[PDB]
């Protein structure tokens, strides 16, 4: 019989243009399933499919408003090239220029209003901040919208979504475990996060990753996690993903309590990403709420356990890149942190902003931020952290008072760049473990090596050694000059060698009658002016520690 | 009736052992096409898809020389394990012997003819250039073949080309958006470009990438674009990436015009890859033409709009290793470009070769690079750009007077590493925000702080603040020095404090009469030499600015 | 005839649940097989895949303790989603703590013990070392336990295994090329090696990878290589990796002898990974053993063409990162090897172990290591090496007197971080091209500029610059001050200008009558003190060489 034959050696799949519904696609479905005519769904709509594991292939839209819910897939199922597509074409916003500019002005913003599913954001009440005034200029018809289509995977396990794309589109993975967003094929964003792993119910996510791919546009953010823990293992996070113009931040975490419990994260990953032009932040990966904070913690540690901003959510942060944040470009909070090779560039807020407490920040470059000086710094820490390794300044210049790093109980060291010294403030700044040092001097007469007491004084350097050419360039002769500073006036008072290629030292004396206490130390003599008879004195501290006065020159 | 149920309950796939053409298979596709046997086509072979979306899974070979052209294929199209192979097999050169020393005497080069499709590479006019001599020398079979197996998409959208490999084996996206060369199995190169993307007609490439893979050989660049534009959102480029031993370059974007209008490209992602052993460039990032430019941009932005490589490419960098380049490592041009954490080793010819203004560098690693002196420098910037963080020198020497770095616009800070400070040339040297400083001493039996002023000397010391050992270790005991020089001598003139431990200043004066002129600052002394009555004198300029002559010491 | 059309419309798919036997099912397949039931499997039991070229689809476990060998499959044959798992429930230690602290105490360790399949690892005799007198303590129900469900693939090219799991788990590359091990999805690991390439028999392994994914347990090793070499072209190694608590180390390429030949590997990729708490090591890529070392390398180059330690393995290394090891982050041997961009942080042992010879390391990050004292220091390099960027020092501190790097034939430049000077052990450490230089000073009333000649003292500063306030804050006014030491009491002598505002020089003068050899060079003058009159003397080196006693300062 040829039908025993085929029934063993052919390939099983359902396809959806046999059926009037998904449901009765999915109830036939044994192996494969494939979606091979656009399906207009309703909000809500859910499918059973009954355990089985499945390989769902895409070759059409799922089209609707709201979510499209699939449940009851057996482990190992996956789906792969859904695209979503929302019926409603919304009334979107685009706050940048067609030379990259942003746009901070909100009745700029107002003018860029357009009906698409692309290329912009339905406005949410987040902009009424970041846009002051956006509020009361927006029409009603452009706020309060509510757009989104989206794929949701509810209370599964081991459920992969590859190669996922759309326009307005959100994809949502509700109380799932060991579940994947790989090669996201950079879905356009509508109202909801683009890709979200939110387990508020039952237990904490685990093993839920976004891994490579990349997402447009959204309302908020592109990828965010709610009540997840990663456990010892951090099997869990966002490893290899890009975030292209987020209405709010690239990747986040969430803070403080949703509904009636925590939404805080624990041991995930965040490493090999790179989030560009987030309206908000680059990376948020704070668990505790900064402005007009809970009292408390349900479902999670109580305060009196670990204080405001001082959990341990013990994350694995490494190599991440973000540019062109209107916000933050690297944010977070927690104590006992460490963060490595984090690179942040062109921000017009802060590019870090560090709510941490005895962490660890290696190998850290914060270049051109705070470029419209939003915040008060470029890179602010709270506590008592350690920064090992940190570039400061490209090629953008600061015209007003703003400091470049804000960490007053930080201890740190290996800055580079062409930063302001004013605009440095730090528990404690040192380089203990240089080696033989050359200080090279370029478009100068002169080389230096400064000092700046920053208790004294944040803006006037207190004493240097320079060197200093004698006649011009190929003459083969410096003087060599070391100063200190008196009346707020840098270099007041100096001794020179070689001034002038004269081969002898030139040596400061007190310019008028020294008193006992000018003296420091025993077996030393300070020089002195006696105007009344041309001479020079010395007030000699003997090697016994007793004051005399001697004549040292004369008429 | 059975077959309305296997119809129903079946994966369709057409394979081409069913039918006599590929078109024919093609035709009869509707989800899947199985390639089971090895295709001979002919250059030209043009199959249409019909606009169907289809899976095509490769499990045998398409054979040939010259271009397989597939058309009309559906969005979401997918080709997976696609392996081509010439008809002919050409002879090649493999100009590196069996220790990975590459060759560059031409005559040795010609020695390692031999007729393969592999090891080693097709000469091209390239060649006569890198191996000067070479096109007298080369035999004329071994000039001017042209071998390559190109599958070539042609104007499609959303294609997807996975784990391609072959033998001379190109891969071409002619007029394509939104398609993507993903994970090459290592194919090994022809004549061509092993990954091209192509848009000199139609639209501006976009959404064009490669992502993961390999490739290895070829005669020309691994990896190339013509006429692409990422858009604000970067979307495309090259991702995770490694080619090894190209022809010309590992990863190119073209310069110039080609045919009637422009090549050059813009906004593009290049992250996360590495480029090993190319004949010439690791990374080839610029879009003017460099010797013998064209007075004219046809298709892109005017000279007058845009000075020869100051175009605003915006290409988003970042991430990047090149090895062993017998070219240059890392070359690039454009005006206001950021980019970061670059690593070049070992390579023949510059490190960087930067036609670049306006632009930041943040993390630059370029380590024993223009091993072969075939450029003036390690390390050259033409305009005006900024350089925060720069590690120079490996283990290599330099026995002749290039430079290390060759960046006279610029300003630079952070360099590490054992350079050869004479081999600096830079705008502005500095680093403003060290903390309190330690210079620790090995091997020495003293520890210094240099100065040098460039505009005196580039090669000798103008200044130094020394500690010396008091006679040996464990003493105890150190003498501090401060030096000038004169006369060409460093270190001429100094004062001492401690010498042998005896706790005082040792003073340097004048050798003869001083001249008023010598004194420098009111209220300061200078002691001189009177040697016709053995005797110290001091030239005092006093508290009011005027100048007295005493007897300091005397008999 | 429908049977006709059917066969050339539908893909062809065997699945297991139609056969008694996996060789019954494997003999059916055509084009797909796919694993739709669990299938118990004998140790040793082998599959012929009849050359064919297959896509393999798991859906179901494949359940027994040993081998389940495949063989002869054709190249580029997949096998996606495969789940090994053992019948035999060990028993397991779990030597960290609910805080996730690392037990060190044997019989702490002992008291973990559980029988599980997964969260923890079956002893083996490499714990008698990592757990001192745990061989004497452990049950002997819990010592040599043998339990892995191993996927055997035998002498196939060409073979990819996707998205593999399981419990007590291993694959096993045995006498394989071209083949590799990619995104694998968390395996829980057994006895064995989760993932190996072993080829002693037979060539040398070429071609094989593990791409992605992700490992965790194991009793040993994540990842091994065994006499694998990737050639010229790199053709091999481990890209983008995750290791979790490996029971030995996250990847390893084998030392020494096994059986009658080389384990060795060169020419490999290590880039872009991860290892997290192994209980050894995280990357171990050494090929000769340390302790105990063979004589002689049969298989491999004889120890007098390359002495131990000094093979030229040229493994191209970058961007890795280990956190949390109990033994050391990064091991290696070999010489001429260049090395990029390691981030090592929190290990109980070394951070770096570098048995390495005429080897460039740049950009190297070693941040809280050797935390327990296992070894002698953080960073050790036996041979002559050059190190080009090293930060060093986190937040933790070290009450012991062991060395932070111990280098003592190389040269290193580029040190960043809070290390304490004592601990620093090279034969060069040198600052050759800074710019112009400022010390910024915060939480003191001074800035310094200190030299240390660690020939004469390794724990005291032989001289120092320093500027110190005068009065308060806003106080506009600091002396300067130079300082030598006397007496092993640092700062014993100085020279200051400024002090207490004066204006002038504090010059320190030799206590009693100077000898004849204080003074150093002609035409200086040293001051010294005569008693016995209450005099300053001077003692003159003239311009001509000679020595004359002047009076400098009388009452
Ligand atoms: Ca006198």
């Amino acid at each position: 019989q040829y039908s025993i034959e085929a029934d063993k050696k052919f390939k099983y799949s359902a396809k959806l243009s046999d059926y009037p519904t998904l449901q009765d696609a999915a109830s036939a479905a044994v192996d494969g399933l494939l979606i091979d005519r656009d399906y207009n769904f309703y909000g809500g709509e859910t499918v059973d499919f009954g355990g089985k594991v499945l390989t769902i292939e895409c070759k059409a839209k799922f089209i609707g408003d709201g979510n499209l819910i699939f449940t009851k897939l057996g482990k190992g199922s996956r789906i792969a090239g859904v695209f979503m597509e929302s019926t409603t074409t919304p009334w979107v916003i685009k706050p940048w220029t067609d030379d990259n500019q942003w746009l901070t002005d909100a009745a700029a913003v107002v003018a860029t209003l357009k009906q698409s599913k692309t290329d912009g954001y339905q406005p949410t009440v987040s902009d009424y901040v970041k846009f002051p005034g956006i509020e009361t200029l927006l029409p009603p018809n452009a706020k309060g919208q509510n757009i989104t289509s989206t794929l949701e995977i509810r209370e599964c396990i081991g459920v992969e979504v590859h190669r996922a794309s759309g326009l307005m589109a959100g994809f949502l993975f509700r109380g799932c475990h060991f579940c994947k967003m790989v090669d996201a094929n950079n879905p356009s964003g509508g109202k909801d996060g683009i890709i979200t792993f939110e387990n508020l119910s039952g237990d904490w996510g685990k093993g839920n990753y976004v891994i490579g791919g990349r997402t447009s546009y959204g309302s908020v953010s592109s990828a965010q996690f709610l009540r997840n823990n990663g456990g010892f293992e951090r099997d869990g996070g966002v490893i290899g993903f890009t975030s292209y113009r987020a209405g709010e931040s690239g990747v986040k975490t969430w803070q403080g309590t949703v509904g009636s419990t925590t939404s805080r994260n624990y041991n995930l990953q965040f490493r090999d990403s790179v989030v560009i032009y987030p309206v908000w932040d680059g990376f948020d990966l704070g668990a505790d709420t900064d402005m007009n904070p809970e009292l408390d913690r349900p479902g999670d540690y109580p305060i009196t356990q670990y204080p405001l901003h001082q959990l341990p959510l013990n994350h694995l942060i490494d190599n991440l890149l973000v540019r062109g944040a209107l916000g933050v470009g690297f944010g977070m909070d927690g104590k006992g942190m460490y963060v490595s090779n984090i690179t942040v560039e062109d921000c017009a807020g802060s590019g870090a902003y560090l709510l941490t407490h005895e962490s660890v920040f290696t190998n850290i470059a914060i270049i051109d931020t705070n470029t419209k000086d939003f915040q008060a710094n470029q890179i602010y820490i709270s506590g008592a952290c350690r920064v090992n390794g940190l570039r400061l300044i490209g090629i953008r210049s600061t015209d007003g008072q703003s400091l470049t790093i804000d960490a007053p109980n930080s201890t740190v060291s290996g800055i580079t760049g062409m930063v302001d010294p004013s605009r440095i403030n730090v528990a404690n700044l040192a380089e203990e473990g240089l080696g033989n040092i050359r200080a090279n001097s370029f478009g100068y007469d002169s080389a230096a090596i400064k000092l700046r007491i920053h208790k004294l004084s944040k803006t006037l350097d207190s004493g240097a050694l320079y060197s200093h050419i004698n006649g011009g360039a190929g003459s083969g002769s410096a003087y060599t000059q070391l100063t200190a500073i008196s009346g707020s006036t840098p270099d007041a008072v100096s001794l020179k060698v070689n001034h002038k290629d004269c081969r002898g030292a030139e040596i400061p004396f007190v310019p008028d009658i020294a008193s006992d206490d000018f003296i420091k130390d025993s077996s030393c003599f300070l020089p002195y002016w006696e105007n009344n008879s041309t001479s020079l004195k010395a007030l000699v501290k003997k090697p016994n520690g007793e004051l005399v006065r001697l004549t040292l020159a004369t008429l």
